[PDB]
């Protein structure tokens, strides 16, 4: 029987074989069990007794070894991260297939890592996947965070029970989305963020997601055991594998302190090293606005006309088609969007539905969609690209796929040079549709393979990527510091489609986020949608205040202020700190932390001592009581708070806010209620 323990001594992690040959695993944190006695194996597809990889294993050898070592993200939350686990390696020997496999465990001060790994040998060399069974045995009914299992959507909005209601809930969560496969009455998503009736926060996820099937979580309710369920392909498969060969890691957090749940650097600590060796000369963060929000609305169109009833590029003549008067991206507005972006500080402009060929971007399992380089006549690419780069703007590149993958892979080289060709380094990637090659979904290994691809291929050009609808991240961004951005998750887009619930921001950083950032498109002041367009009387589900925590309670290198100039301007003095927050940190402080209730952080600016407080806060709201002794003693700041006014209210008063500018040094307090789907935020500069 081997006993693993973390460095701090908290955490004892205990392996054995059982009698049936079974790898068997459990795992306590300060004598509380997380995990129940839980097994390990894997199902391989026939080419009998070849297909298990379950059992009738022996233990052959193990090894032991400790690590502590620390590393610079190029962007993240903090300047520095440090590594620190023991480890013990289990090599597993099968008589009756005379094959070895290896499972590998890393044991950190907040939780546990393990992966297979697959040797080169005799009898191991091409093998398939029929399922993979890694167990996770929960110690009780725990209350749960989670979205529907699903091979193909993330777009789901969170919900909050016990396990044992999963089952009678997951019908009704399952909202409709153009493509979804869920898989299980009782399957959900990771990460899964779990708290328990003794005083634990768990989170349950898998990092370094590479040549693998995307796992989800199948909940056993008469068990409470959650196991490993992979994605399969066309023919039903979960990966085609070759010697030598790891899976992907599958983790578990878990502190009695919410707040190191997001504290957690365990998924980026088991992500491989940084393979872009200049990439800190040229992968930066980005603040941006865009072309966006009308087309989101209904206000503005992507399309270009709507005389044709279909449109086949290369033969569709658009240049005889008649403007249909709604089209957004067109070069006077795209300059306005310059002049605006120009005069407040920001990087970037984002437009979407300059290329030919949106008339049928939507539902057509159309192949041949995009050129990705062919700009509609009322896009003046040249003359973008001159007017941007005398106003110190980068124009952003928008690559929707329409979901058709194979399409975008023919044509990606010259759509990266087009991009150098005109002073684009950043594109936004999006996969809405079914997939084609039609019968894969979203998150199998096939399309696993295409995602880092498009990265890997961006990088060699100097591109970094923002890909929605893309497999949810895994800390691969710490291999490829060029993604700097996936949605992946339910984005503030459905705030103008019915609304995301009240709590949704208070839940993400505890599991969306948990592996790479998201471009979750925050900064929405005229919040009925209405105004925009009158026949969509969606309302976002925030106030005013609320959207400016986003910037700092929503940690990401790439963030969007998403609403339209014109309504910035009726509310400048709020603008104010989307304005000034930064985007890349030396320091974060979690201040408070509840999953579904309230988060509060300060995050310390990278290369300086001003700091940004942002509250985010759920149906009940949250009071604050806000001590200041992360600040530098003896310094002066400047100190600009915007806070809910005292009426309001995300339904009936969103827009209610009050902005106070005074003095705070480490000794200061401050008192401030959320309200109601309410926030807020806070500037603090260095005198
Ligand atoms: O603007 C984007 C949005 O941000 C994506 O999540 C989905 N989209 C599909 C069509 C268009 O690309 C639109
Ligand atoms: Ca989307």
């Amino acid at each position: 029987q081997q006993k693993l323990t973390s460095p701090d001594n908290n955490l004892v992690m205990t392996f054995q074989v059982d009698s049936k040959g079974a790898p068997t695993y459990e795992l306590t944190y300060k004598n509380k069990v997380v995990i129940k006695p839980s097994t390990l194996g894997l199902e391989l597809k026939k080419e009998d007794s070849k297909t298990n990889l379950y059992d009738g294993f022996e233990v052959k050898d193990t090894q032991t070894a400790t690590f502590d070592e620390t590393w610079q993200p190029v962007w993240g939350e903090e300047k520095e991260i440090r590594n620190h686990y023991n480890e013990l390696a289990v090599t597993l020997y099968q008589p009756m297939n005379d094959r070895s496999i290896v499972i590998r465990f890393r044991l950190f001060n907040d939780g546990l890592g393990f992966r297979y790994e697959f040797p080169q040998q005799k009898s191991l060399n091409y093998f398939v996947i029929k399922e993979e069974h890694s167990q996770f045995g929960m110690n009780g009914d725990h209350i749960a965070f989670w979205i529907p299992g699903d091979y193909d959507t993330q777009e789901y909005d969170y919900t909050i029970s016990r396990l044992s209601e999963i089952r009678g809930l997951m019908k009704e969560a399952i909202t409709p989305n153009s493509s979804q496969t869920p898989f299980s009455q009782t399957g959900v998503q990771t990460a899964l963020m779990m708290k328990t009736d003794d005083g634990l926060y768990i989170n349950l996820h898998e990092a370094a997601l590479v040549d693998y099937s995307c796992m989800h979580l199948n909940l056993d309710d008469k068990n409470m055991v959650f196991e490993s369920w992979l994605t399969p392909d066309a023919k039903g498969d979960k990966g085609y594998m070759q010697t030598p060969c790891n899976t992907p890691w599958r983790t578990i957090i878990v502190s009695d302190d919410a707040r190191n749940i997001l504290a957690s650097r365990i998924t980026l600590n088991l992500n491989e090293p940084c393979k872009i060796a200049d990439a800190a000369s040229w992968v930066k963060p980005v603040k941006y606005i865009g072309v966006w929000w009308d087309m989101i609305t209904g206000k503005g169109s992507w399309a270009y006309t709507d005389e044709l009833t279909s449109v086949k590029l290369g033969e569709t003549d658009y240049s005889k088609t008649k403007p249909n008067g709604k089209h957004s991206a067109n070069t006077a507005n795209v300059k306005r969007y310059i002049d605006f972006a120009a005069a407040h500080g920001f990087d970037a402009v984002l437009v979407e539905g300059w290329n030919e060929g949106w008339e049928d971007w939507f539902g057509n399992s159309k192949d041949y969609v995009f050129d990705f380089v062919t700009p509609y006549p009322d896009f003046d690419v040249k003359e973008i690209h001159r007017y941007a780069a005398r106003k110190g703007i980068k124009m952003m590149m928008h690559h929707e796929t329409s979901a058709s993958v194979r399409n975008y892979e023919r044509h990606m080289d010259k759509a990266y040079q087009f991009m150098a060709d005109n002073g684009y380094n950043s594109v936004k990637s999006g996969y809405v549709g079914n997939i084609i090659p039609r019968g894969e979904h979203h998150y199998g290994q096939w399309m696993n393979n295409h995602y880092l691809y498009a990265v890997k291929k961006a990088a060699d050009y100097k591109i970094m990527v923002n890909a929605h609808e893309a497999t949810r991240p895994t800390g691969i961004c710490r291999t490829y510091p060029n993604l700097i951005g996936n949605e992946s998750a339910r984005g503030t887009e459905y705030e103008s489609f019915g609304g995301n619930k009240v709590y949704h921001t208070t839940i993400l950083p505890f599991t969306r986020l948990v592996g790479g950032p998201m471009d979750y498109t925050p900064g929405i002041f005229e919040t009925h949608c209405n105004k925009m367009n009158p026949a969509n009387n969606s309302q976002v589900r925030s106030t005013i205040a609320r959207q400016l925590a986003l910037y700092v309670t929503m940690y990401s290198p790439l963030q969007m202020a998403a609403d339209i100039p014109e309504n910035y301007e009726r509310f400048m003095d709020a603008f104010q700190f989307i304005k000034d927050v930064a985007l890349d940190w030396d320091e974060t402080n979690y201040l408070e932390a509840e999953p579904g209730e309230y988060i509060t952080i300060a995050r310390k600016a990278k290369d300086t001592d001003d700091w940004y407080v942002g509250c985010t806060a759920g149906e009940n709201g949250h009071t604050s009581k806000l001590v200041f002794d992360f600040l530098t003693p003896g310094k002066q700041y400047i100190a600009t708070v915007y806070a809910d006014a005292k009426d309001a209210d995300w339904k009936e008063n969103p827009q209610a806010y009050t902005i106070k500018k005074g003095i705070l040094t480490n000794k200061s307090k401050l008192n401030l209620h959320a309200a109601n789907g309410g926030g807020y935020a806070i500037s603090i500069k260095e005198v």
